[PDB]
């Protein structure tokens, strides 16, 4: 096999923990991860002011597809920026069409709603984002810490980030690798 | 009470999750956090290549003390850099003298050993850093996910970062605030 590839879309206001945990854990899994800045290549100021420098602009990373998984971190403001981006809409639709994995956490899943992605899927979100996600009843809600309905994988919050990340790893590289990567993390 | 202040020392090779989780959670707790770059004010390349821009250089942040807590993230190479820094040695000694809290996670506590900080304390580390930390028997080892012996607070790894951060919050702002901050994180 070749190394699986992941696209993590980073926007201003993104929840930094929900961005870094998946990127870190996936790289620990041997996955080639690209942190793409929605607004460009400049540093991104996250929800709790942690400043992260993306690997490239989404505009450029978008031209290096396809990715085995597109990851949408949470954070209310970050998710809203994702929801309003035409570039994100296109990337997600193409990924869905390719039958590729789409993973979103916390408020991140509300971007799927905005772009009419995976309607009919069972999904979860941060408790405070449920109403927004369920507007129209286009999805069926779940309270599972991590929910995976086919190629739509969602999670609830910062505290579920490791489970979310390991779920992505399992989907891309298998249960054995996920387990190997998990042990050194010292998770409960 | 004025807001408590935290100094997080960020060095190349630092474990990004162990840096961001404590910074994020502490800021959620109303703590004024300063991410200080060991080598200066330039972006720092972490262990899994996540690039973080510090709020200021350690040189400058050092002059804005004192801090209610000095935080040492893990990551073998990051910890090594902290252990070799004369600036870190002075900061830690002052903090210990001031009877101020010192928190280190994963391999981070081996920097306490390097600077002869808190000898005699019960501590924990990432399992793989135990031998290094115990060289000379200057500390008593613990397998608790979070260990707090007086003003020396330690933790084991990425998966214990939330517990580690919430323990810092509890020590500085109390149990009520720690509980309030914890709820929205959706922790197990």
């Amino acid at each position: 096999m070749a190394s699986k590839r992941a696209l993590v879309i980073l926007a201003k206001g993104a929840e930094e923990m929900e961005t870094v945990i998946p990127v870190d854990v996936m790289r620990r899994a041997g996955i080639k991860v690209t942190v793409a800045g929605l607004a460009g290549k400049d540093p991104v100021q996250c929800s709790r002011d942690v400043v992260i420098c993306p690997d490239a602009s989404l505009e450029d990373a978008k031209k290096e597809g396809p990715y085995d998984v597109v990851v949408l971190p949470g954070g209310n403001l970050g998710a809203q920026n994702l929801s309003e981006s035409a570039a994100v809409k296109e990337i997600l639709k193409e990924q869905e069409n390719r039958k590729g994995l789409i993973a979103a956490i916390c408020a991140g899943p509300t971007a799927l709603l905005a772009h009419e992605i995976g309607f009919g899927s069972k999904v979860t979100t941060h408790p405070l984002a449920k109403d927004k996600m369920m507007n129209g009843g286009h999805y069926t809600y779940s309270e599972n810490r991590v929910e995976k309905d086919g190629l739509i994988l969602t999670s609830r919050g910062p505290g579920t980030s490791f489970e979310f990340a390991l779920a992505i790893v399992e989907a891309l590289n298998g249960k054995e690798v996920a387990a190997q990567v998990k042990a050194p993390l010292v998770l409960k």
